[PDB]
């Protein structure tokens, strides 16, 4: 089975309450920070990706992902996060993800090191 730029920078919302903070960089990056509302975090996370700068303008979304490790200087969860996704530009404009949360594990361990969730952020809370 197998712009963006402007569009996508800015403060969104997930369905957990969670914050997410980005600026996309004019050659693909992402970089910015995230709070998450749930689990072993408190405060903000660096957070660091690349999006598709060039998409398609056939009503495609805009493809996308990201990193948080879950460690910053108030806790550390041995953990990380990696959102895959497409951007939704137009008035009720979305980033629509699957994500994946792996721990760190013992190797006995790790066939339960890595959640699937997917969460949807929107540009209003
Ligand atoms: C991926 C889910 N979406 C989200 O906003 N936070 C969740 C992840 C929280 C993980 C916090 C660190 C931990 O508990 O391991
Ligand atoms: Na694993
Ligand atoms: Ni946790």
């Amino acid at each position: 089975h197998h712009t963006a730029e402007a569009g996508i920078t800015g403060t969104w919302y997930n369905q957990l309450g969670s914050t997410l903070i980005v600026t996309a960089g004019a050659d693909g990056a992402l970089t910015g920070t995230y709070e998450s509302a749930v689990g072993n975090a408190e405060g903000s996370y660096v957070l660091t990706g690349r999006y598709d700068s060039a998409p398609a303008t056939d009503g495609s979304g805009t493809a996308l992902g990201w990193t948080v490790a879950w460690k910053n200087n108030y806790r550390n969860a041995h953990s990380a996060s990696t959102w895959s996704g497409q951007y939704v530009g137009g008035a009720e404009a979305r980033i629509n993800t699957q994500v994946l949360t792996t721990s760190g594990t013992t190797e006995a361990n790790a066939w339960k090191s890595t959640l699937v969730g997917h969460d949807t952020f929107t540009k209003v809370k």
